[PDB]
């Protein structure tokens, strides 16, 4: 039997996931998260929001894998755009992710690097290829690129410029890299999907509140379309 | 029957732990960590190093709890001092911890705060009381204070002074807050002990390299004395 973990960071990001799947979910509390466990097209689906940021998302992903035995993890949510071609509501799949706020440069380590790890964490090529295939069938744009994750909500030109110069990131959020990292450590295939909610600039807070609902729904709808192919 | 999880961040922090306990350990790999499982004084001890930083430490602490069923978690390692009275080799027990690099100020949150959490994460009062009691009996100085944790190695006066002014922190490291946080989420008693390796200033890299071994041993020796009373 196939077991698939579906994650968002905020409750608002999983609201449309639960609604779009529409099946009956059993609620299972563990480690301060609530896991929604259902069956859909012969697959067991386990849905949770982690809460915001790297520690929360690391915890929840580890719980998904260890406690619920998922074989794939699909993340859905919203993100800040760092590139002109990614506009509000546009979808991006992360081919690599970085923890942009990691700094061990005192020991001459490059920014983003931690010993016994790597700057860039890879996601599943087979899932990313699937995303590309179905986006083409749907005639919807889907960009591929690097996503930068850190424990700050980015809302300045200066920090955007750093993310582009240092990591060639296309989008910024606070959980993708930690989710992808956990999945790498456990050998679990991962896809990270984001819809743009803001431009990570001085107006980001306002844009985020305006577009969270729609952008979350766009990501969630696409995630469902991926699960339909598994 | 009592099962105690014992964590460091770096391999060097657990070397003296394994040595001082002296017992045979079984090595169990899981999620990119190696867990050393042994029996000491009729208690079961599970020792691991997480690897550096908040994501690594969150993962490992969650694995310790879920996969190995530990009832308490004790963290031992080194830290940078932020206060004049904490000198190289001095011991500190963290009564609260903060993630000092968290910034959701774009939405008017205070620094360190994440929704559905708190700036300050509590450790176990009963374990901190035990530490104080033993330290007094041993005639060893043990400070109680706030530890700030983040994904940067701190090596500047400016950042030191921020940690003191913002959080009234006494020491800085990269894992304590995340370990204590996971333990809080699962309702597992936690104690975080650190020995000072450096002063978190421009000389910190050199001080760290010089004193890592001795400071790690000092922390490990004290952690063993706690386990002897559990
Ligand atoms: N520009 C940007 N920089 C960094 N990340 C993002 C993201 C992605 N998510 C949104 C969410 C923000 C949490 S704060 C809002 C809620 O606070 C109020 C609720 O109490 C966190 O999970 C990261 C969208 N735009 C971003
Ligand atoms: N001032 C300071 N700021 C933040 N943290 C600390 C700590 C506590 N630990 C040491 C270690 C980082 C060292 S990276 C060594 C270079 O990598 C060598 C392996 O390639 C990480 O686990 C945090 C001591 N002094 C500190």
């Amino acid at each position: 039997v196939q077991k698939i973990g579906i994650l968002g960071a905020m409750r608002e990001e999983i609201t449309p996931i639960l609604e779009l799947f529409g099946v009956d979910f059993e609620e299972i509390p563990l480690g301060g998260n609530v896991f929604h466990k259902g069956v859909y097209h012969n697959k067991e689906i386990i849905v949770a929001y982690s809460k915001i940021g790297k520690v929360h998302s690391t915890l929840t992903t580890t719980s998904m894998i260890l406690a619920f035995g998922v074989q794939k993890v699909l993340f859905s949510g919203v993100a800040g755009s760092l590139v002109k071609d990614l506009k509000i509501n546009d979808l991006l799949v992360a081919t690599q992710l970085v923890q942009h706020d990691v700094d061990l440069s005192a020991f001459d380590h490059p920014l983003g690097f931690i010993p016994e790890s790597a700057i860039f964490i890879e996601t599943s090529g087979s899932l990313n290829a699937l995303a590309k295939k179905i986006a083409n069938e749907q005639h919807i744009a889907l960009k591929e690129g690097v996503i930068a994750s850190g424990d700050q909500f980015v809302h300045s030109k200066e920090r955007k410029e750093f993310l582009v110069s240092e990591f060639k990131a296309s989008a910024v959020e606070m959980e993708g890299a930690s989710v992808a990292f956990v999945c790498q450590k456990f050998g679990v295939p991962c896809c990270v999907l984001r819809s743009i909610s803001d431009n990570a600039d001085e107006k980001a807070g306002m844009s985020f509140d305006e577009f969270l609902e729609k952008s979350a729904h766009t990501s969630a709808k696409f995630l469902k379309s991926m699960v339909d192919e598994l």
